[PDB]
DNA sequence: AAGGATCCAA
DNA sequence: TTGGATCCTT
DNA sequence: AAGGATCCAA
DNA sequence: TTGGATCCTT
């Protein structure tokens, strides 16, 4: 929908610069939140593991529940994310934040493909 | 609903006779189908394993998918069921036929408690 | 010799 | 944390 | 001395 | 067959 903007970013030199997964991941998060803060926020609440919390508004909440997790700082928004995850999980946290955001499954597979 | 009939069976001297789980389970399936053949039937279609079929209209359909399974014969109706299953599963197949059939969760835990 | 837990594969 | 089915006996 | 497979618990 | 977090290095 507004996911033509996501496309821009997949193609962007900046997205391309990034050499690490972690890094593409935060850029996705950051941009998504910059589209709909709202839809992102909702998207987030439903996202978490068995025992670990994934997003949260501050470093600490994440350090508590689930222990070695790598609370990365702030995307470019007001959230904090877990980083101690292989790319698979990295992917699905995006699959999820994107499904709840109503992005076409076509995009989604692409996006996850680049991470 | 018509689950007071179920309640009579849990109490019945007949249900009480059976000493093995299998037998109680067959008596359940058997009784349930007697209530609503139609609702039993729809209940059934959704019930199956990763790779075994659980219910079927004949012994062979079962023997084929999945391998030692113990096609038991017939309840007292027209179906055939898998038997090579521990009590647990024997349970959840009842839990399933039963939720789909709209019995109150209260009953259901009871029932599955007596298997 | 049937039944079913207990163990192993997704 | 579900499901298959060996394989050890309630 | 971060990143993220792997490898191990539900 | 998913989620943790070790623990070996793209």
């Amino acid at each position: 929908p507004l996911g033509s903007a996501m496309r821009e970013l997949l193609l962007s030199d900046e997205y391309a610069e990034q050499k690490r997964a972690v890094n593409r991941f935060m850029l996705l998060l950051s941009t998504l939140y910059s589209l709909d803060a709202q839809a992102f926020a909702e998207a987030t609440e439903s996202l978490h593991g068995r025992t670990r919390v994934y997003f949260a508004a501050d470093e600490q909440t994440l350090l508590k529940n689930g222990n070695q997790t790598k609370p990365k700082h702030v995307p470019g928004t007001p959230y904090w994310v877990i980083t101690n995850t292989n790319t698979g999980r990295k992917c699905s946290m995006i699959e999820h934040i994107m499904q709840s955001m109503q992005f076409p499954a076509e995009l989604i597979e692409k996006v996850c493909g680049t991470i």
